[PDB]
């Protein structure tokens, strides 16, 4: 059951982003939380109001409503009082993790900070794995960064993030998600760079399917590269579980390896 927010409680302030779906605005919301009279929220407005996409919107709203986790973006409800159909999410100050990594890279985020981001993404993924949920498009662009480096997951064919069985057979599983997490690990330690930036969309597919792995990032300790390599086993059965990846990452987050990217 979805919460319904009255239109007069939502005050649009500044457009944050957009896509083919519609636009995302920074907004002030009243009578949402008890302690706060007005608070910043991000509103997704939908371009279409037709029954074909009206039920599809409600499907995402119900799914979003059910998912509740420290590292899954907070969903607050919907406004279906005419068109456009509004979707209210919490406001994450620094936007998507991809922009945040690029803007904080060559001040620049430290190894501990990078491991913290990685650990938080894996935490949200452990939750989805537990519910048998397959994200399908896990990437830093689909993650948001709020106050105090709090990272959460959002936007529930990105072949660059996909494993071989997903590229060739269109098969997405918890194991295909694990591969994508290792690609996301690479993105973090490269400060938001694209997987296979050197290659074309078709050259990358050939590279992935043949069994080539992304080179170890300059700012990536060998211990973290070992974790990505565990995510990139060609056979989905030989890939590490996300619960495992998270726990390994969690150990390095509390006790970061004495590694200086300068030394290599």
């Amino acid at each position: 059951c979805v919460h319904h927010i009255k239109r007069r409680d939502i005050v649009l302030k500044w457009e944050l982003g957009e896509g083919a779906f519609g636009k995302v605005f920074l907004a002030e919301c009243h009578n949402l939380l008890p302690e706060q009279d007005k608070m910043l929220v991000a509103v997704k407005a939908l371009k279409e109001a037709s029954e074909s996409a009206r039920q599809d919107f409600q499907r995402e709203a119900e799914l979003l409503t059910m998912l509740q986790h420290q590292h899954i973006v907070r969903f607050f409800g919907v406004c279906t009082e005419g068109r456009p159909l509004l979707m209210v999410f919490e406001y994450m100050r620094h936007g998507d993790l991809n922009r945040f990594l690029r803007s904080h890279g060559p001040g620049p985020l430290g190894l501990g900070q990078l491991l913290a981001v990685a650990s938080q993404v894996a935490a949200g993924m452990v939750y989805l794995a537990g519910l048998h949920f397959v994200h399908r498009d896990l990437a830093t662009r689909n993650c948001l960064v709020g106050q105090g480096l709090v990272v959460k997951i959002g936007d529930f064919l990105p072949i660059r993030w996909m494993p071989p069985e997903s590229i060739l057979y269109r098969k997405f599983t918890t194991e295909s998600d694990v591969w994508s997490f290792g690609v996301v690990l690479w993105e973090i330690f490269t400060y938001g760079k694209q997987p296979w930036y050197q290659l074309s969309n078709t050259e990358a597919i050939d590279c992935i399917t043949q069994g080539r792995e992304l080179e170890r990032p300059r700012a990536c300790p060998p211990e973290v590269y070992a974790i990505m390599r565990g995510c990139w086993q060609r056979e989905p059965q030989q890939r590490h579980s996300i619960k495992d990846v998270h726990a390994r990452l969690q150990a390095l987050a509390q006790a970061p390896p004495v590694y200086l990217d300068v030394l290599g």
